């Protein structure tokens, strides 16, 4: 039980380590689900045929497949970390892939048979598997091909829409409800309290946060564009309050993380790059504000830090855009193409420096050592490949001052430099982007459809008020400090549980039967069976012909 | 597709423009020209109007603004993102989604040829500048399709057309059945079944002997 809790994750709790089983085992019965135990035994002992045999017998087949995939992945990682023979790691990874494919195929069959029962199969609480739905197990196993399935996407859409029924033209109606409160009681709701049901939907929280962020960006632009006085104005105080409350919210999110150790929670929070960049930006804004409330030079330095910091908050609109179906994969494709582009940037930088050093050395042979020498190399050779290729700034005409010795090579060097930079490297980069686009596009689609779950969960967990006035919700949590019906799970009775179990057994039997029928009717199997039967028939007929009494 | 990419381009452009205008001009009263300097020159810069000393001005010499060296450093990154990354990704997007768009456009144009022909069959004979004469003619005919849509035929021609259609549909079904029967999959399936039955029969014959 301890090793299963170690392999699965932080929150998992096996049945062996429960107090009831510990008390039963201290003074030493049977198991209600024997194949649940035997499947885990066969998985932990690295017996794939036995595990595949035990998987198809019993209830909760999809949960067993997902748990087996996670266990095999964890065992492979542990074996690789302990410098094994490296064949054990490959075998365990193949076992994990096989179990993942089994889970995906079972989900496909279940969704193809019935839709509502399939969506009920992915959300009911699993008593025997540490109270975690199939979605949580599939996410913990990083199974991208499971969350990207159509049924999982429909389930995520239903969880995202909250308790509202509108599906044709949404978004605008949510904005109308947020901006005009006397329009909430005009929408259809799934089966006084209507306001609470409206404002707790993830989509309404998302649009509230979006509008607050747009207003904050507007105020930031206003305070940086116009002249700043000795003390902050009202808009500047609103911007400062937004930054401060966002920092408080980040601290609260860190404090309420999954692990139990303070330093362990920080490490798991500093995994997404957005969190690290947000921390850096908030710290830089605090430094700029500290410098801003001082005399004139420090005030100018703080204003310049504001002007630098506005760029990051403008860039962070792509995180808001990532909710859109078409603007998410494009942003991720951009992220991958930057890594593809860095190398050609390096090569072009080499060529640019090569031209610039020679031009500056030839045209200016009487220069004392000053740091402007390091600026003339990069400045104009970089600007000239973007449409500033002006002559007489390069290649000066030299009534006229005397021409420098050898100052005719410069037009010849900037005839090869432009040809290399604008005809060769950029066209090769275009070809590289062109021939590596299909794989990047497919990967981006899969990863975005996977991360939809994290988006929906983090907007289900978040408070209802946007960051500029979220301080009220934090004070409410203080009062509740001294004091999931849906969105994660879906609790059902025993009759519904039995119906779900029967549906799953029917689906898995149909899946195996259809797979066997497909295998038996393939051309290769028909050819093989026909060849064997023809060989046996030829032997028998030769025996008959040899055995004659006349 | 281009309008989907223009939003990201506009985000980058606005970030650079706001940063530059805020760095260079810190003593500006609130006027609507502040909302114009953000879009104007950052937009013209990516179409070949990169003009140093109009951006990054040299500063007998007026004093340099605090942090004015940041502006060309932001310009380098802005130009690299706008003119090397997003435009090349847009080229790749246009390149990899061209075959389907081309085929769909061909089919849709060949479909809409019918609507073009019908709307020019229905229209009056005079062009719009002097179409008022034809409208006045319709007024006189208000108080008063041999071809182009249909083609009326007699009973013998109708029977001939019916017989031709019956012959065509019979030939279509016969050809489809002949194609199906001679496929490799059907031949393999029939051969396997006949081999199985023949093996059963020969085993029965061998098991049934009298000498
Ligand atoms: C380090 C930030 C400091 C902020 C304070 C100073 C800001 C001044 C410079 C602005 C730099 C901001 C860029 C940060 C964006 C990176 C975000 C990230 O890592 O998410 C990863 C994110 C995913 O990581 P995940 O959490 O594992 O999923 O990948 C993305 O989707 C990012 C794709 C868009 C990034 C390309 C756009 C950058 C253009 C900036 C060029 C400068 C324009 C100047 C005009
Ligand atoms: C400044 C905005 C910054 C945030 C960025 C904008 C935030 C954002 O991008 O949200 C996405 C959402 C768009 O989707 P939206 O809810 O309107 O509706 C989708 C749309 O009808 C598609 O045509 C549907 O099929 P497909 O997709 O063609 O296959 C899709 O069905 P499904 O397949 O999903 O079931 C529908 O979901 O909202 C808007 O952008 C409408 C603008 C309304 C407000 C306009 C004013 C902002
Ligand atoms: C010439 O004389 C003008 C004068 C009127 C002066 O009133 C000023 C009031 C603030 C206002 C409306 C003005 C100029 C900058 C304007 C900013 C530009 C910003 O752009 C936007 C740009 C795009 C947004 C994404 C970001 O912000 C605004 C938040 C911002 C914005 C529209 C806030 C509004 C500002 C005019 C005449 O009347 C007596
Ligand atoms: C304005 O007054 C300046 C003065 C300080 C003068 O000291 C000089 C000492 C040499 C030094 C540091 C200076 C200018 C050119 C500098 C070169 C630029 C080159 O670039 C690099 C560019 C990139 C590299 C790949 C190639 O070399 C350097 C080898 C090179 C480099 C950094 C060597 C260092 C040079 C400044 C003030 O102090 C009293």
């Amino acid at each position: 039980g301890l090793v299963i809790e170690y392999l699965m994750g932080g929150a998992y709790r096996c049945n062996y380590t429960r107090k009831r089983f510990r008390t039963l085992y201290h003074n030493l019965n049977h198991f209600p689900f024997p194949f649940h135990e035997l499947m885990v035994w066969a998985v932990l002992m690295k017996r794939q045929k036995m595990a595949l045999f035990f998987w198809q017998h019993g209830e909760e087949a999809m949960a067993k497949a997902l748990v087996a995939c996670k266990l095999c992945k964890a065992m492979a990682h542990e074996a690789s970390e302990n410098d094994m023979v490296d064949d054990i790691s490959q075998e365990l990874n193949h076992n994990s892939r096989d179990f993942g494919q089994l889970a995906v195929e079972l989900l496909d069959q279940s969704y193809k048979q019935d839709e509502q029962l399939a969506m009920k199969l992915l959300t009911y609480e699993l008593k025997n598997w540490s109270n975690a739905t199939c979605l949580q197990l599939a996410v913990a196993a990083k199974h991208r091909d499971f969350i990207a399935h159509t049924c999982s996407q429909m389930l995520l859409t239903d969880m995202w829409m909250g308790r509202l029924r509108m599906r044709k033209n949404s978004g605008l109606k949510v904005i109308l409800g947020i901006l005009l409160p006397p329009s909430i009681l005009s929408l259809e709701f799934k089966n006084g309290r209507k306001i609470y049901e409206f404002y707790n939907a993830p989509i309404v929280k998302f649009w509230f946060y979006t509008l607050a962020y747009i207003g904050y960006l507007m105020l930031f632009n206003y305070i940086v564009l116009v002249k700043m006085e000795r003390w902050p104005s009202t808009q500047e105080w609103i911007v400062i309050s937004y930054i401060f409350t966002l920092g408080i919210e980040k601290m609260r999110e860190i404090l309420m993380s999954e692990p139990g150790k303070l330093l362990q929670k920080v490490k798991v929070w500093l995994q997404e790059y957005w969190n690290v960049t947000d921390l850096i930006a908030i710290l830089l804004f605090s430094v700029g504000m500290i410098l801003r409330l001082q005399d004139q030079p420090f005030r100018s330095d703080g204003r310049v830090i504001y002007c630098v910091n506005i760029i990051y908050w403008y860039i962070r609109l792509l995180d808001i855009f990532g909710v859109n179906k078409y603007l998410g994969p494009y942003v991720m494709m951009i992220g991958k193409m930057m890594i593809d582009m860095m190398y050609f940037v390096i090569i072009m930088l080499v060529v640019l420096m090569s031209f610039g050093v020679a031009r500056q050395a030839i045209l200016f042979p009487n220069e004392e050592p000053s740091w402007k020498l390091a600026k003339n190399i990069f400045y104009m050779p970089y600007w000239m490949i973007y449409g500033e290729v002006f002559a007489d700034q390069i290649d000066p005409p030299c009534q006229l001052p005397p021409c420098k010795t050898g100052a005719w090579i410069v037009p010849a060097i900037m005839a090869c430099y432009l040809l290399v930079a604008n005809i060769l490297l950029v066209n090769l980069l275009i070809a590289v982007f062109n021939n590596t686009f299909f794989e990047v596009k497919s990967i981006s689609n899969q990863v975005w459809k996977f991360q939809r779950y994290q988006l929906i969960m983090t907007f289900h967990e978040r408070p209802v008020l946007p960051p500029p006035l979220i301080i009220f919700s934090h004070m409410t949590m203080i009062f509740q400090h001294v004091c999931r019906d849906y969105g994660l799970k879906l609790f059902i009775t025993d009759d519904e549980l039995k119906k779900v179990h029967d549906f799953e057994e029917q689906c898995i039997e149909e899946y195996f039967r259809e797979k066997d029928d497909r295998f038996n009717s393939s051309n290769d199997e028909r050819i093989r069976v026909t060849s064997e039967r023809v060989e046996n028939m030829s032997m028998r007929l030769e025996e008959v012909n040899e055995r004659e009494h006349s």
